[PDB]
């Protein structure tokens, strides 16, 4: 057991490019029951690990069904503070680069290291498995290939609980709903969770193409990004938004990008919702269509 430093400067003295003996860029570290790896520097030109910040934007499901992991990174970035624990700052391509990298996970009621080579399962020059928004934006990538490392494979992240994930990048203590039987105030549960810090995530229980006719999906981690209260034709509308993982597709009912009842709202009070008409995967929608949709509602609360 070397450790990230370690092996780190190892590799510079060496002037070699690091290779993971523990997790290969081959085919036991994709499977355990095609695609050619690379290193971000062979993809593009100028690749970086942290492009205007690390945000949930920088977050795309790719082909393989760890949405459940995805949602849960999403909603961490919601809280950077708690965000730079998993993620280490210090990390680079264009300084003391030597293809390793390195993350941090809350396991066994502790924070371990796990360590990486910077090699990327691809296709025709682009990442299959999750990426970035930003084509040169590598972070989320490396962050999922690491999760992968942690579990033994990257099809070891196919199917699993959103909870899982929030505690292993906080810690916290999981807290579960379901919708009907919500409390009268659970609007408010959620905005004091969301003000506090807490991830949260929800879905639509089951027992890339739009799923339903409202543009949600079934069986599918999405992340609550927000929670509001604006007022439209005299009286106050609680909102609840939303992002779904795979950076695309978008509930299309009223509060949605496109609503054109979006006019009779005021021009700064869009500006503090960040509305924007973009097909990015994030939504407003009402909080009754919400409690009306969504069956499972999951909440990781800090210490
Ligand atoms: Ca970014
Ligand atoms: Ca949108
Ligand atoms: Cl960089």
């Amino acid at each position: 057991e070397k450790t990230f430093e370690q092996l780190h400067k190892k590799c510079l003295e060496k002037k070699v490019l690091y290779v993971d003996p523990e997790f290969p860029p081959d085919e036991t570290s994709l499977f355990y029951s095609q695609f050619v790896w690379k290193r971000p520097p062979e993809i593009c030109e100028n690749p970086r690990f942290i492009i205007d910040g690390a945000n949930r934007t920088d977050i795309c499901q790719g082909e393989l069904g760890d949405a459940w992991f995805l949602a849960a990174i999403a909603c961490l970035t919601l809280n950077q503070h708690l965000l730079f624990r998993v993620i280490p700052h210090d990390q680079s391509f264009i300084e003391n680069y030597a293809g390793i990298f390195h993350f941090q996970f809350w396991r066994y009621g502790e924070w371990v290291d796990v360590v990486i080579d910077d090699c990327l399962p691809t296709y025709n020059n682009q990442l299959v498995f999750t990426k970035s928004n930003h084509r040169n934006e590598f972070w989320s990538a490396l962050l999922e290939k690491a999760y992968a490392k942690l579990h033994g494979s990257y099809e070891a992240l196919k199917g699993g609980n959103t909870t899982e994930a929030m505690e292993d990048f906080t810690g916290g203590v999981a807290e579960f709903f379901e919708i009907r039987d919500a409390p009268s105030d659970m609007y408010k549960i959620m905005k004091k969770a969301i003000e506090r810090g807490s991830l949260m995530g929800c879905s639509i229980d089951d027992g890339y193409e739009t799923r339903m006719a409202c543009g949600l999906v079934r069986g599918h981690a999405y992340s609550v990004t927000g929670l509001d209260e604006v007022p439209f034709k005299g009286e106050k509308v609680k909102l609840v938004r939303l992002r779904n993982p795979w950076g695309q597709v978008e509930w299309n009912g009223s509060w949605s990008d496109r609503w054109k009842d979006w006019s009779f709202v005021d021009k700064d009070e869009k500006a503090r919702l960040q509305h924007q008409v973009t097909e990015d995967g994030e939504f407003w929608m009402s909080y009754e269509d919400f409690i009306y949709h969504f069956t499972k509602l999951e909440i990781c609360n800090l210490t």
